[PDB]
C-alpha cells in the first residue's frame, strides 16, 4: 500500500498509572490540580502508593504515543503508522509493546539496559488530574539511536511526523535532526505544544524547533501561557493562533497553521492569514466521563484526514470525532472500528 509508514511519532512512551484520589493525596506530595509536572525524589514513592490502591488501573500512554494510536485507529490502514521511543527491560516495557502490536503500530522502542519503563501517575479529583511524569528510560534516547538505519528509515519513509513539546525536555537534539531532514525534503513536521511547563521552562528548545513546524496544535491555556512568555499583550486566543503563525519558518514550502482548541467552545485555526472557528460536537456533561486523552485524540483524529490529503475542515471534524468519542469513555480508549464519515 502507498500509505506503508507515511506517519511517524517521536516521543516518550510511559505507563500511565491512573487513580482516583482526595485533597489529602495532592496536599501530601504537593501538586496542584489540572497541572502537569516532571517528577521529583519527593514524588517517586507516590507511585508505589499508587500501586497499593484497588482502582489503580495501568494503559499505555505517552502525548505522542497517544496520537499516533489514535491515528492508526480513525485511519483503518494497516502499517501506516510508526513510532520512536526508549523503554526499559521489565514487565511495563513489555506491556507497551504488547500494546504497540494490537493498535497497529511499528513501534521501534530502543530497550535501555539499566532504567525502567517511563511511567506517569494520573491523580483524578473530580473531573481534572494531575499529571507526575517519571520518565526513566524515555529521558535516555540520544540522537545516536535515531541515526540507526532501522530508526532512520522509518523517517526516511514517512511524509508526516508529528512529536509532542514533551519531548523537548528529552531530545532537543533528535527532534532538530528529524525536523531539519523534513525541511529539506518538503515534508510535514508537526508538534504539540503540550503543557504550560514546556512554554515556560523549554522556551529555548521549543522557539529552536518551532521554525521547523508545519502545524503547531495546543489548547488556549498552553497558547495563553506562549503569548505571556514572548511579551505579547493578549489574552485573546484567535489574535495568538495569527501571531503565532506569523513567526519565522525555516522552509518556505508549506504555511505554518496553528490549530488551538477550546474545550466545549470552538476551535480556533489560523491559516494564510485568516482565523476559522468551528464549533464542537455538543456533549451534556453526563455523557462526558473523562477529558484524559482529549488533546491527543484531537491531534490523532486531525492526523488521520492530514495524511489523506483531505482539506483542514475535515481534519478538524475528525479531530471532534476522535476527541468526542475520547470523552465519553474512561481515559484514551475507544470502540473497535471508528465510525467517522
Ligand atoms: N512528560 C510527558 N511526556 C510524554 N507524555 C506525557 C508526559 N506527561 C504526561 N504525558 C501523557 O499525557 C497524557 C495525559 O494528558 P492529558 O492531561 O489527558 O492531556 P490532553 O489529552 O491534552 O487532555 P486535556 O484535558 O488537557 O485537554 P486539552 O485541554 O488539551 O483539550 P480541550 O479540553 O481543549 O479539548 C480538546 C477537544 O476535546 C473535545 N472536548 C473537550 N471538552 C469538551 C466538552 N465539554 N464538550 C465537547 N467536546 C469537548 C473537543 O472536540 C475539543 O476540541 C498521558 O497519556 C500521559 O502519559
Ligand atoms: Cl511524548
Ligand atoms: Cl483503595
Amino acid at each position: 500500500s502507498g500509505y506503508e509508514g507515511i506517519l511517524l511519532g517521536m516521543g516518550n512512551p510511559l505507563l500511565d498509572i491512573s487513580a482516583v484520589v482526595d485533597e489529602g493525596f495532592l496536599a501530601k506530595y504537593d501538586v496542584k490540580p489540572g497541572n502537569a509536572i516532571l517528577a521529583e525524589d519527593k514524588h517517586l514513592p507516590m507511585y508505589d502508593e499508587l500501586a497499593s490502591k484497588s482502582n489503580v488501573e495501568y494503559i499505555a500512554g505517552g502525548a505522542t504515543q497517544n496520537s499516533i494510536r489514535v491515528a492508526q485507529w480513525m485511519l483503518q490502514i494497516p502499517g501506516a503508522s510508526s513510532y520512536i521511543g526508549c523503554i526499559g527491560k521489565d514487565k511495563f516495557g513489555e506491556e507497551m509493546k504488547k500494546n504497540a502490536q494490537a493498535a497497529g503500530i511499528n513501534a521501534h522502542y530502543h530497550e535501555d539496559e539499566n532504567a525502567p519503563t517511563g511511567t506517569c501517575a494520573v491523580c483524578v479529583v473530580g473531573g481534572e488530574r494531575s499529571l507526575i511524569a517519571n520518565l526513566s528510560a524515555a529521558n535516555c534516547y540520544k540522537s545516536e539511536h535515531l541515526k540507526k538505519p532501522e530508526n532512520w528509515a522509518l523517517v526516511e519513509k514517512a511524509k508526516y511526523i508529528y512529536i509532542a513539546g514533551f519531548f523537548l525536555t528529552v531530545s532537543p537534539d533528535s527532534i532538530q535532526l528529524v525536523a531539519e531532514h523534513a525541511a529539506a525534503t518538503n515534508k510535514v513536521f508537526m508538534m504539540n505544544l503540550s503543557a504550560p511547563f514546556i512554554c515556560e521552562v523549554f522556551r529555548d528548545a521549543q522557539e529552536k524547533a518551532l521554525p521547523y513546524v508545519d502545524y503547531i496544535f495546543g489548547n488556549e491555556t498552553e497558547a495563553r501561557t506562549f503569548a505571556k512568555v514572548r511579551g505579547w499583550e493578549t489574552e485573546n486566543v484567535e489574535e495568538i493562533a495569527l501571531k503565532i503563525s506569523q513567526l519565522p519558518k525555516a522552509s518556505g514550502t508549506h504555511k505554518k497553521i496553528t490549530v488551538i482548541t477550546q474545550g466545549c467552545d470552538p476551535v480556533v485555526v489560523a491559516d494564510d492569514g485568516k482565523v476559522k472557528t468551528f464549533p464542537v460536537i455538543l456533549l451534556p456533561k453526563e455523557k462526558l466521563v473523562d477529558t484524559n486523552g482529549a488533546g491527543d485524540a484531537f491531534v490523532g483524529g486531525f492526523l488521520s484526514q492530514l495524511v489523506q490529503e483531505k482539506n483542514i475542515d475535515e481534519c478538524v471534524r475528525a479531530a471532534c470525532y476522535a476527541a468526542n468519542v475520547v470523552i465519553q469513555r474512561s481515559g484514551c480508549t475507544y470502540p473497535e472500528k471508528p465510525d467517522f464519515n
